[PDB]
């Protein structure tokens, strides 16, 4: 006795196929497991519905004369102060409004058809608080405002999900920066100084290693016995890693080379190849020792999984 009309916004309409009552047509939906009622003189779907929540909230579906259009609102037991208004489009396009107990937009979200959007958020005062500009390849920004209307966090998000995030102290300075790689892992700047120099924590899978950030170059550190690791990131995201050991012994004395052509460190000691550590595209480190006389590699590369394997590599 219905008939189901698609409607924007992924809600549906049943239009009784016989008309009464008059001379008119009854309509019914279904939002958010709420059951809205309506009449209209039309069978196609149009008109308004009403529904009240257990908690006398009225909501209200009005759906335009051509179909072009639904616009849901969710008011308060008055019927006349917002809580939520969403209105969507034919072609997809929508616009999404939220406001807070005054009755006042708190967050507005424009989405277009090929899904980029632009989200505000604004504060108790009116003011705007946050602020997310999405484009259709995926990639965003993001600014969120202080009291004084002040950046005081940007987020650059990338269409290969890196990222680069700051956050701005009151001079105006970036104070805390934090580098997303493609690869899902994180470089994180603290304490930075005027001088653009600060700690440095290198977040990988299974492990973090610690050190310093210069303009010239971050460093992250390992320390096992006598021997100090340093693996070296320059402004471009290019690796290079080093080693030095204090051991003054011909005997135990570790050295190293680097092959930026291979990304592998090769530690000798006693005039033989010991062991490669292999620095992957996905910064991951692997080991792989040599055979008793430091001329090939034997078994297979290990992937280190956790801190303590690279210092066991250093011992």
């Amino acid at each position: 006795n219905s008939v189901s009309v698609d409607l924007p916004g992924s809600m549906k309409v049943l239009v009784s196929k016989s008309s009464n009552a008059d001379g008119k047509y009854d309509l019914i939906a279904t939002v958010d497991a709420l059951e809205l009622s309506g009449t209209s003189d039309k069978n196609n779907g149009s008109g308004v519905l009403e529904g009240v929540k257990a908690d006398a909230s009225k909501v209200k579906l009005t759906i335009s004369d051509d179909l072009g259009q639904t616009t849901l609102e969710v008011f308060k037991s008055d019927g006349s102060t917002l809580v939520s208004k969403k209105v969507t489009s034919k072609d997809k396009s929508s616009t999404e409004e939220k406001f807070n107990e005054k009755g006042e937009l708190s967050e507005k979200k424009i989405t277009r058809a090929d899904k980029s959007s632009t989200e505000e958020k604004f504060n108790e005062k009116g003011e705007l608080s946050e602020k997310k500009i999405t484009r259709a390849d995926k990639s965003s920004t993001e600014e969120k405002f202080n009291e004084k209307g002040e950046l005081s966090e940007k987020k650059i998000t990338r269409a290969d999900k890196s990222s680069t995030e700051e956050k701005f102290n009151e001079k105006g300075e970036v104070s805390e920066k934090i580098i997303t790689r493609a690869d899902g892992t994180r470089l994180e700047y603290t304490g930075i100084k005027s001088d653009g120099s600060g700690k440095a924590k290198e977040v990988l899978k299974g492990y973090v290693l610690e050190g310093t950030l210069t303009a010239e170059k971050t460093t992250l550190v390992v320390k096992e016995g006598t021997v100090t690791l340093s693996k070296n990131i320059s402004k471009s995201g290019e690796v290079s890693v080093e080693l030095n050991d204090t051991d003054s012994s011909a005997a135990t004395k570790k050295t190293a080379a680097w092959n930026s052509g291979t990304s592998t460190l090769t530690i000798t000691v006693n005039s033989k190849k010991t062991k490669d550590l292999v620095f992957t595209s996905s910064n991951t480190i692997t080991v792989q020792q040599y055979d008793s006389n430091g001329t090939s590699l034997e078994g297979s590369a290990v992937e280190i999984t956790k801190l303590d394997e690279i210092k066991n590599a250093l011992k």
